[PDB]
C-alpha cells in the first residue's frame, strides 16, 4: 500500500499531547534534554506507542469515582476508562492512555452526574502531575478543587483539562519532564523511546501551541512530534514502510513551490536540515506531501 | 477517479462533531417532532464543509477574543476574533464563525486569560447562553456570565474552552434542546447560510446518530448530543474528496472478528446516514465493529431491517 501523509494544514491540525489546536512549526537544538514525549506516537506503519490513542478529545481527561481526602478540598479518582470499564495496571503501556506526559499542573474542571436522578455539579480542580499522589499508572490521581464537601461517592465524575498554571516565571510546567507515572512507588516503565536527529546538520521538527494559561506564569508553549491527524492517519492506513526514512516536501499549493523538505522517520518524528532556535513561516494553504523513501545517509536542503 | 471510503475507527475511537468529547454509542430514533439542522459536522461525502463545519474536534464551542465587562456585572462580552487570533469576517458566507454551537443551550466552562505583556494569566468560570439576546456570533459578539466582576483585564487574548451544560427551573432535562439552532445574529436578523435540515422520507427509515453524553455542570441537563458525522468523518471526507458516484453510498457495519456484517445502512451524498428502523434504539454493537463501504447505490434502495 502507498505511504501517505495528511494534507491538512497546520492549523487545521490537533495537538497530540494537549486538547487544543495546532499553532504553528518550530526547529531547535534538543541535545541538552530528553525528548520522551509519549503522547502523539505513532510508527508510519500504524503502531501506537506510549500512551497514545486516537482522538485529541480524550488527552488529559480523567475518569473515575472520587473520595475526599480527610475533610479537605483534596479527592481522589480512581480511574477508569474513556467508557467507564476497567483500567488494568498491568497492560504493558506507562500509564492510561491519554494520561498527561509532563510535569506541571493542570486545571480543568471536575463534572459530576448523580446517576439516581440526573442531578450535576462542576467545580474547578487542579491536578499536579509532579505530585507523589500523582499515581495513575497504580490508578488513581488526586485533585486539589475548590469544594470540601459536594461532591459524592460512588458517582461518575470527569475531569476535563483546560489550562496550566504556575507558582513561583515559566519555571513550570516542564514539557520534557516525564511525571512518574507511579510516584514514589515505581519507575517509569513502556515508554515511547527517546528522540534523537542522528545525522549531522538536523534537528527534530515540532509541531507548536500555545496551551492556556489559568494562574500565575506558566510556560505555556507545548510541541508535539506528530499532529493528532497524523496519528489517526497512520494507525487506519498501516503503510508498510519502505525504508526507515520518508521524504516529506513542505509545498504551498497556491504557488506550487516547495517550502522545505524534511525526514520522517519510520519510527514517528520529523528532522529538518537546521541549526539553531526558528519559529518556520509558512504561507496559510501549505501542506506536507510524500515523496520518496530514502535512506538514513540522505542529506536534506537546508530548511 | 478515486474510491470513496469511510474511516475504519471504531465508534468509541472518534469524536462527536457537535462538542468535544468523544463518541460512546450508535443511536437511532424517531425525527418528526422536530427540525434537525446541525451545522457543525456538517460535510458532504465528495468533501465540502456545510454550516458551520471545521476540521478538529478540539475547536468546537470555543470562543477567543478581547472581554469587555458589563456594566459593573459579573458578565462580560467577548468580541470575537478567529481561531488563530486573526480578525473575523462577518462578511464570509457562513451562518456563524466556524465551530460556533449549533443548539440552544447554557454551556460552561472556563474563560481563560493571558496579558502578554508579562506573561501573567487567570482563569474563571463561565458560562454562555445561546439562546440570549446576546449571543450575536454572526455580529461578532458574545457574552458569558462568569464567577468574577473585576479580574479580566481588557484588550488581552481571551479563550473559552467548553466543559459541558446547565439547567435551571423545575422542568428537568427541559435544555438543552439539541436541535433548536441559536439565532446567530441575535434579534438583528434571521440565520443564514444555513447546511439543510434532513429527514428520512423512506418509508420505513429513521436517522442513524453518533451519540455522546455530555458533561453535566449544574441542574438537571439532558446531556444527550447526537451528531451526523463523527468529527473523523468530516476531516476524511475532507482530505480524500472522493467523487460521489451515486446519491447514497451503502455501508456494512462489520465485525471483523467474525467478517460478520451487523447491519447496513444508508449514506447520503449530503452527509447524514438512514437505517431502517422505527422507534428509539440504542444499537447493540462490539467494540470492535467499522462501517465499510460497500456500493454505490440510490435513495430508493432498501435496507436489510435494523
Amino acid at each position: 500500500k502507498p505511504f501517505t501523509v495528511p494534507i491538512l494544514t497546520v492549523e487545521e491540525m490537533s495537538n497530540s499531547r494537549f486538547p487544543i489546536p495546532l499553532e504553528k512549526l518550530y526547529t531547535g537544538p534538543s541535545s541538552a534534554f530528553v525528548v520522551q514525549p509519549q503522547n502523539g506516537r505513532c510508527t508510519t506503519d500504524g503502531v501506537l506507542l506510549g500512551t497514545t490513542q486516537l482522538s485529541a478529545v480524550n488527552i488529559c481527561n480523567f475518569r473515575g469515582d472520587v473520595t475526599r481526602v480527610g475533610i479537605s478540598h483534596d479527592y481522589t479518582m480512581n480511574l477508569v476508562s474513556q467508557n467507564w470499564n476497567n483500567y488494568d495496571p498491568t497492560e504493558e503501556i506507562p500509564a492510561p492512555l491519554g494520561t498527561p506526559d509532563f510535569v506541571g499542573k493542570i486545571q480543568g474542571l471536575l463534572t459530576q452526574t448523580t446517576r439516581a436522578d440526573g442531578s450535576t455539579r462542576a467545580h474547578k480542580a487542579t491536578v499536579s502531575t509532579g505530585s507523589v499522589h500523582f499515581t495513575p499508572k497504580l490508578g488513581s490521581v488526586q485533585f486539589t478543587t475548590d469544594t470540601n464537601n459536594d461532591f459524592q461517592t460512588g458517582q461518575n465524575t470527569k475531569f476535563t483539562p483546560v489550562g496550566v498554571i504556575q507558582d513561583g516565571h515559566q519555571n513550570e510546567p516542564q514539557q520534557w519532564v516525564l511525571p512518574n507515572y507511579s510516584g514514589t512507588s515505581g519507575h517509569n516503565v513502556h515508554l515511547a523511546p527517546a528522540v534523537a536527529p542522528t545525522f549531522p546538520g538536523e534537528q527534530l521538527l515540532f509541531f507548536r501551541s500555545t496551551m492556556p494559561g489559568c494562574s500565575g506564569y506558566p510556560n505555556m508553549n507545548l510541541d508535539c512530534l506528530l499532529p493528532q491527524e497524523w496519528v489517526s492517519h497512520f494507525y487506519q492506513e498501516a503503510a508498510p514502510a519502505q525504508s526507515d526514512v520518508a521524504l516529506l516536501r513542505f509545498v504551498n499549493p497556491d504557488t506550487g513551490r516547495v517550502l522545505f523538505e524534511c525526514k520522517l522517520h519510520k519510527s514517528g518524528y520529523i528532522t529538518v536540515a537546521h541549526t539553531g532556535p526558528y519559529d518556520l513561516v509558512i504561507p496559510p494553504n501549505g501542506y506536507f506531501r510524500f515523496d520518496s523513501w530514502v535512506n538514513q545517509f540522505y542529506t536534506l536542503a537546508p530548511m
